[PDB]
């Protein structure tokens, strides 16, 4: 046999009212499909003659091993966005703007304004504190090979009248000069001073000198002619000082060089000599004592004589006069 | 007709002998389903009577569009986490606390502990190097506007007794004073000094200082009077010296002012003007010249008379004495 | 009855000319699937008698739940890949290079080279500024402990003869002294000096002072004796000059001290007291005065007598001796 079952479109079984008995089999002409009967539904409500259900299907995929969105979102989360973040680049960009510890080169300036949590007192106070007990370098090194400047190398400057700290402070303990200074023997030459110094205080030395010693002078002044010409520096002194009134003043009492030994010296006070030979000099009780030939635009008020080499006086003469003019004059 | 088939559950012909011949139909009552037979095998090891295969479906979904979860993490795995990556922030948080090589603002201090890699010597040596050759402004400026502090601005100290440099060390050439120091006419006034310098070493100067001045002195003194009343300063003097002796000492030997000419000089050893008028001087050879009537409180002690000008002796005056009375008596 | 269909291999059907009748049922042998025909189409295009498509399935899966390929490189393209950012750690370990604004320990060297806007004037000038107005701390602090060196401490140089700059300059308002060098009465002795100078410019002071003193001296010289053994500094003295001619030269015609008062002076031009007791003195006339009794290994030329006191003359003794003589000359 050839057997044809009931039938009809898709569209005309979901409106009929034929019920297939069970196992019957209904056929949707427009679809191909088939459905059986269970001998009380209609055929809308009956289900196709084989399943259906995704678990049954063989060579199904690996549903498990494909990502979730939300998996995925989760552990993106944790992922850092290109937008928030530098690159490696960036970073040696922003880093090589920045000092090394190990040194390197400013251009611009470096101004300090310490908060000050006590700043210290003694070997590690400062803004700027350098050690150098460990090298053999220097600490601190200004130079310059310009022309000219609107600046000098080093400044430092007070501004109270309370001010208690000195500008510069140097203890020193060595084998050496402790302050080195020297103007080398110019190109161009100027009007200069290698050390100039000015006070406006009246109640303090300009400046004070103080040393204790054996076989030397507290303070040394050499000076060498800068010429081998025998007289080129007849005008020079080794120290010249001047006694100067105010501006617009009335004048001025000052004293130029003033000796004093407070507690007594028997030394020379002033010795003056020439290759090391006395030719003049002030003993420590007053007496002078001159080398040659002398002159007074003036008169000699002293002592009248004792010795055969004391130079004598307008009264000693006068008397020895007299003396002899009584003494001849007896008369016949 | 109307056609039924073989007929039971799924439970029932999972455990039936009945075998469905070729093409021969079975029906699942339970579930709907049918399964044909093939003549030999029971009704469990039939296949349903279409497809059950995933890739004989239509309208399949992209399987392969879909990421897999080892896909998703080999990738996921050349991605930064957060956790161990600085936030452009926190980047930007951690640089501006360091300083910049074009400059900045220090607001603590800064130590210097140099390696020294051999630290140098001449001009590119020091832990801290400041080469101003190429620009116009200052080196080191440092500067205090406080009533007080604890500290000076600038100190300098070496330790040990063999240090063999100098504290400081200024070589100069240029057209103005090499050290410049200034103290300004106080406001409430002191009794300090502009520089203050103290040696306790017995073995070497104090101060030393050479010129080579062709029409000047290498050390220049000047005073001048603080008031425009004419006799102010009548107290002070330019340059006053003191010999003094130790703390609970015997007494001191030492000299005040020592002049000497190593080589042997032309000029005037001491030569004191006023009003640029020579007054009183020293020649070279060790005579002397006063303007001025001038006081001995005790004797002189010289050569006798060969000018008309000249002091005279003792001896002088009784020889002149005794020839007139030879001369004289000669009597009747 | 027991119905059995047309059936033949899959690959049987597939070439056959055989047309089901519609509804009628094909099977296929060797796959157990069957068609039913639409009574036009061959076999092969007849359809299963059972759906195959996926949207028809029960139990899907949640497809739309699944991430896509496209979808999550999107979403990574925005994350940053670990290769091209430094870890926490590594930023670190860069940043630790770098010096803190709050201070640190630099152990290499800091070279400035100012590109110099304009460097300034005044006090927020210089590569290196520091302000101390608002802390009592030290600006520059430089100490070295060390046995030896091969530099100084700090070092100041300038190059060019045109230099119209100072080294160092200190403008200074306070109570105390300005520069403040101290020597320390050292342990290995040297014979060094706490401040040297030397001047080669010859149309300029070594160096230059001035102070406007009321009651002091410009300069105040004091040498202590360094022992208390009463004699022990006899060859000491407060201030020695040396005048020496050039490196073979032929001579020189130097001046020791000269003083000078260009304004005119009221005061003692050389005072010199032993004790506070004056013992030698300069009036400011040039006449002098000498406390004890002195010695002229010469002639001395000068006035003739007018007091008692007066020393007298060559010419005086000659005159009151010629008087005499023509008196006394009458006889008879």
């Amino acid at each position: 046999l050839r057997v044809q079952f009931k039938r009809m479109k898709a569209a005309e079984w979901a409106r009929s009212d034929v019920i297939l008995l069970e196992s019957e089999i209904g056929f949707e002409t427009d679809t191909g499909f088939a459905r059986a009967g269970d001998g009380h539904n209609r055929f809308s409500d009956l289900g196709y003659i084989s399943p259906l259900d995704y678990n049954l299907l063989t060579n199904k995929p690996n549903i498990d091993g494909l990502a979730t969105k939300v998996e995925t979102a989760q552990k993106l989360q944790q992922k850092a966005d290109k937008e928030t973040v530098y690159t490696k680049a960036e970073s040696k960009q922003e880093l090589d703007k920045k000092l090394n510890l190990k040194g390197g080169v400013m251009t611009g300036q470096l101004k300090f304004k310490p908060a000050a949590t006590v700043a210290y007192s003694s070997s590690t106070g400062g803004a700027v504190n350098i050690d150098l007990s460990s090298t053999r370098g220097a600490g601190v090194v200004v130079y310059s090979d310009n022309d000219t400047s609107d600046g000098p190398l080093m400044s430092l400057r007070t501004g109270k009248e309370t001010f208690n700290q000195s500008a510069l402070f140097v203890d020193y303990k060595g084998t050496t000069n402790a302050v080195n200074i020297a103007m080398r023997h110019a190109t161009t030459p100027n009007f200069s001073s290698a050390l100039n110094i000015t006070s406006g205080n009246e109640n303090g030395s300009a400046m004070q000198l103080r040393g204790s010693e054996k076989a030397l002078g507290t303070l040394k002044i050499t000076h060498e002619n800068p010429s081998i010409g025998a007289d080129y520096d007849k005008n020079a002194a080794a120290l010249p000082l001047d006694l100067s009134k105010r501006q617009n003043g009335a004048g001025t009492a000052a004293q130029g060089i003033y000796i004093n030994s407070t507690s007594g010296t028997t030394g020379k006070l002033l010795r003056i000599r020439n290759l090391s030979d006395d030719k003049f000099y002030v003993k420590s009780d007053g007496g002078f004592y001159a080398k040659e030939t002398s002159q007074i635009d003036g008169n000699l008020k002293l002592k009248d004589p004792t010795a055969n080499d004391h130079a004598a006086t307008k009264a000693y003469v006068d008397k020895a006069i007299s003396e002899l003019k009584k003494l001849i004059l007896k008369k016949h």
